[PDB]
């Protein structure tokens, strides 16, 4: 299926296990892509026939900036739920959250989870 | 099947939904993909057993830097038809069409869309 | 003379001499040098004998994100008036403003001004 | 099946075919990725439904830092086998061992290998 | 399938369809997968169950700097099947051949082309 | 002094010493910085008091793609000489021209050229 | 002066104003800069005419890693005092320590001190 | 003084202190800036009054790949004394010589030897 993508969002968060990372915040970093016909889009140039990526990212921002999980599993389930729920023309979504700076000692680029979700 | 690709073409085009970036323009940037048969060519050495990817790339500009489209759904749609109709050996191609400095107020590394087509 | 350093911060702004890029907005980043002796604080541990650095970011995000003015000379011009009234430990700054998404046709990475200010 | 990643940890060890590179050391880096399901998790947001990725780190770097083998294809092995027996939430896991400074004479990035594991 | 990469090798070589090309050169870079079960290599920490990478960058570097072609097909068919022939153990293998700096006026990261090949 | 930059234009050129580079071309890039005072700029607002930086691209593109010389050097003396005399208000600049894809065989980023000039 | 580097080590450490930050610890990173003369050891190739890069690494790694300051001034000070003690033949040092991802809420690359220090 | 730079050779040579490193190798880079008038070439676009860069070049790979030192300190030596023989129109040059992959227990970039070198 034809993709839209938004790539590397960078949000200041709070989310985390320890009650240290809900009082310091750190970086969440989140990749979407959203699954839906463009072929009616390309053919006509009418955005009535896509969805508008600033809704998107906005979407997305609500969830990580505006509420606080422990989990980073919440903020995906709940940006992937949210997108199904207000796009009826997105048939598959996945979402990419990534804690670029854990307070894991050690090396490495970033921890992640990654979900795809899809209706019933 | 047997890939030829063109990375991260930029384009300064004038697409968008905003009259004011149809006025300022910006930056575009293309990834390419044709699927087709490599083997013929790879035995002989003969260019015309492939597809010259200078057209490719020409095909893709006169899209991004001679027209101008709303949607960057329609930018894909265009350069995925046209390869189409002039290139009978290429089967079906990914074009990903990349908007790395939209008017969206946030931090992000780009939005974008992708498609796949192929004939009836 | 030792420095603090701010790298690369990143802000979504408004400013620009066409109006379009006022009604839009686009990426602007700063990279901040302030200069001062930091021989007393590496010594005491003691943070009251230097500055604080998260005061020198939120400096820099009121100029950018709560202002807007039609040159980047100007965002240069007041974070380094507002650095030199707000602290007198600091003998000198630099202060560099890209814009690394102008309205230019053409292909680059940015364009940017810098300025070093101190007192008289 | 939903994803936890760890990207590009980094760890020096000694491992090797050659004796002096048993003696010298060089950087090993690790790309996982795990396969479980994380929808329990993402709406309880309760980590007990999940598995805690910093302790996939360590796994990781136990493999790599404290024992030595002649193969990168033994390191990858050593960490997939140690996740299935350990984690039986996880169904599946891929492991890319990377040895980025190998002893070769040439250019390039890296040499890796990568295997994919599951249970019987 | 298990899987040995070898990343980004960079060589300088002659090939192209223009005889400019010929007696410039330029950059070419090659990515190198090889599909073959690793298990066994990994379970014993003996090589002879697996494929030296060594000799796998060597016979790359074969193809593209001691000898000359018009096409990148041309490279990639010649290292795929030279891979087939002397590694018995390989079921199959993708290479990608790159040309960053073709004479393609306009602006873009690289062509390429790529292959997978396995026995009839 | 206060500075103008622009990082990093890319252009495609016909520049070199070999026939054969004038006929294929090959990537050229450009870092440009001038020195003027900004501070009347800075505190007025107003453009006049600058100079403006896409009219510094443009003397740069016209000197890289319009004209076609043998040395990079004669590159940067012609964008410093048509700076100097356009912009009284520049009292100094430095050019460096980079050729990142000469026809050098071996391994390497770039190789460059960069002047200082002012008036007698 | 001739100059010995080690650029971008990077270290997990606890430094840090706030208790969290001691708690959590996060990434640090320092660029180490030595001036002594060099001539002697390139004529010679004797080690012993220079400074031993390994036991400035080690040098470093002490500082941030076996010890918690609350500031990133102590950490450059320390390094400093430490190699010019330990070096009559060094003359000089440059240190710079780079926090990336401090508790600031905002988009930045890191934020940093930076020392020059010698003997009286 | 005007400067011609080539960036970031790449070599794969055999210099090292330890027995280990002379038998397996590794990477070395080297920078080279070397201080020359440009002027008489850039405006007679006649190489003759300049330095050949690949004659540069060539003499920087003789060095790192036809010898082996112990020290980075002598790589760097005898490059500058090459320069300075041979070029009496170069007036002073800058050596950067880089051993990104040292066999240093640690994480960093690399670590490097920096000369300046003119005539008495
Ligand atoms: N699966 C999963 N595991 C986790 N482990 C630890 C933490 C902590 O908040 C810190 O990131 C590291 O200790 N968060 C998570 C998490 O969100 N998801
Ligand atoms: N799917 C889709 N959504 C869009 N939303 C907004 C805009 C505007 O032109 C700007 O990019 C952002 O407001 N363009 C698009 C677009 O082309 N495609
Ligand atoms: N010195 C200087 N020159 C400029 N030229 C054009 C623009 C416009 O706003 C757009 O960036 C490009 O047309 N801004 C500036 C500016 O702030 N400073
Ligand atoms: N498949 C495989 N091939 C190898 N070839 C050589 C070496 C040596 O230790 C050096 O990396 C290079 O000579 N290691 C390996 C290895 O682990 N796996
Ligand atoms: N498929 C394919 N197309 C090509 N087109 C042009 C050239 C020329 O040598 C230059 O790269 C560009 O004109 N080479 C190729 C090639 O190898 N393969
Ligand atoms: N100083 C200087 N040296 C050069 N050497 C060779 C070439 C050739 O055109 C190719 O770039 C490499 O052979 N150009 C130059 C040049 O412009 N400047
Ligand atoms: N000069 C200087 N300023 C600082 N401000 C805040 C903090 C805190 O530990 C956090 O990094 C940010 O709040 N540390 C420092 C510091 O070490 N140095
Ligand atoms: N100044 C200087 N110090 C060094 N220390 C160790 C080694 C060894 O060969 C390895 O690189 C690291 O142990 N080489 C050097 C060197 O060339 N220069
Ligand atoms: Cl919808
Ligand atoms: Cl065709
Ligand atoms: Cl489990
Ligand atoms: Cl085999
Ligand atoms: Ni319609
Ligand atoms: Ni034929
Ligand atoms: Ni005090
Ligand atoms: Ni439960
Ligand atoms: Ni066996
Ligand atoms: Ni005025
Ligand atoms: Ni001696
Ligand atoms: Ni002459």
């Amino acid at each position: 299926m034809d993709k839209i993508y938004i790539h590397d969002m960078e949000f200041y968060g709070y989310h985390g296990v320890f009650p240290e990372e809900n009082k310091l915040g750190q970086r969440f970093k989140v990749d979407l892509t959203v699954e839906l016909d463009l072929k009616r889009a390309g053919e006509s140039d009418d955005l009535e026939h896509s969805v508008n990526y600033g809704e998107l990212f906005e979407l997305c921002r609500k969830v990580v900036e505006d509420r606080t999980y422990k989990l980073v599993e919440s903020i995906a389930e709940n940006i992937a739920t949210d997108i199904l729920k207000q796009y009826e023309s997105i048939s598959r979504c996945t979402i990419k959250v990534i804690k670029p700076d854990p307070p894991i000692p050690g090396h490495y680029r970033a921890v992640a989870v990654e979900i795809t979700r899809e209706r019933p």
